[PDB]
């Protein structure tokens, strides 16, 4: 079987709510309204090409890369408070190809970002991010950025590719090691049943 994943059938790639809290330690995440398209809500970032090594699914990021579809998935505790927060996303290529070049890309991109901290801006609030060295084994890549201040809130984000299809994956809490690596290979083995 050569086939590529269909657009149509992305959704059945995500984690499921039981897999999702037992990644990250939770008993309680719960998923909120599935997202079908790239998020272009406006974010400035100090180096504007680490974009993509803080958040999945970014538009800006995406553009231009070919392509056809993505289907993701936030996860928290209920409140304001929550000890686990997961980005979890699938996006369709029309060939392995495709998916293979826009992960390379990526790895490009994060690897100038590796061992810095960053200033990031959104809704006119601001703070600032210091990434890791890039980590991860092929074709997947992780790496761990940390929020400033006492809290010690990180994120790791990892991503990958199976088939057409690119792992997008930010995994976020207080005691982060790798739960995006996790999630992202989870993911890819379900690619890999289709
Ligand atoms: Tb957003
Ligand atoms: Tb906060």
């Amino acid at each position: 079987g050569h086939q590529p994943v269909a657009e149509e059938r992305l959704s059945a790639l995500l984690l499921n709510s039981s897999e999702v809290n037992a990644v990250m330690g939770s008993s309680s995440m719960q998923p909120g309204k599935p997202i079908t398209s790239m998020d272009s809500s406006p974010v400035t970032v100090s180096l504007p090409d680490c974009q993509g090594a803080l958040y999945t699914s970014q538009d800006p990021v995406y553009a231009g890369t070919g392509y056809t579809a993505i289907n993701g998935l936030i996860s928290s505790e209920p409140g304001d408070n929550y000890e686990h927060w997961v980005n979890q996303a699938v996006v369709a290529f029309p060939t392995a190809d495709k998916a293979r070049a826009f992960v390379q890309t990526s790895a490009d991109k994060w690897k100038n970002c590796a061992g810095k901290t960053v200033t990031v801006t959104n809704k006119a609030k601001t703070y600032r991010w210091t990434f890791a060295d890039v980590k991860g084994s092929p074709p997947t890549i992780t790496v761990i950025d940390t929020q400033e201040g006492a809290e010690g809130w990180e994120c790791q984000r990892a991503m990958s590719v199976a088939n057409n299809v690119v792992v997008d994956v930010n995994a976020c809490g207080y005691q982060i090691t790798n739960q995006a690596g996790q999630i992202a290979a989870k993911i890819v083995d379900k690619v890999n049943k289709e």
